[PDB]
């Protein structure tokens, strides 16, 4: 059984990686965000967060309304599944969640919550496979 995934944000708004698979066997499931380059977090901060693929466009929304002190996004929101903390460069986060609160026929979307990054296609697919 894979439970942990290694994912990079970078300074030209990427991550490293658009798919993450949890194997369904998993209790549980980490993810390690570390920020590799040069630029600081006010400047290019990233977050991992997880929702429902319907979900995403709201948080989305109401996370950019919330601001960077809020970490780019709605406190307390019911559609965040799983989440990190904003980092900037050199810095690092990671979010273990339980994979029952995964579920059969529904699409799960990663992504980073902040302004702008998740329009640009800092996001992906999560999976139980
Ligand atoms: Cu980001």
């Amino acid at each position: 059984a894979e439970c942990s995934v290694d994912i990079q944000g970078n300074d030209q708004m990427q991550f490293n990686t658009n798919a993450i698979t949890v194997d369904k066997s998993c209790k549980q499931f980490t993810v390690n965000l570390s920020h590799p380059g040069n630029l600081p977090k006010n400047v290019m901060g990233h977050n991992w967060v997880l929702s429902t693929a319907a979900d995403m466009q709201g948080v989305v929304t109401d996370g950019m309304a919330s601001g960077l002190d809020k970490d780019y996004l709605k406190p307390d929101d019911s559609r965040v599944i799983a989440h990190t903390k904003l980092i900037g460069s050199g810095e690092k986060d990671s979010v273990t969640f339980d994979v029952s609160k995964l579920k059969e026929g529904e699409q799960y979307m990663f992504f980073c919550a902040a302004a702008a990054h998740a329009a640009a296609a800092m996001k992906g697919t999560l999976t139980l496979k």
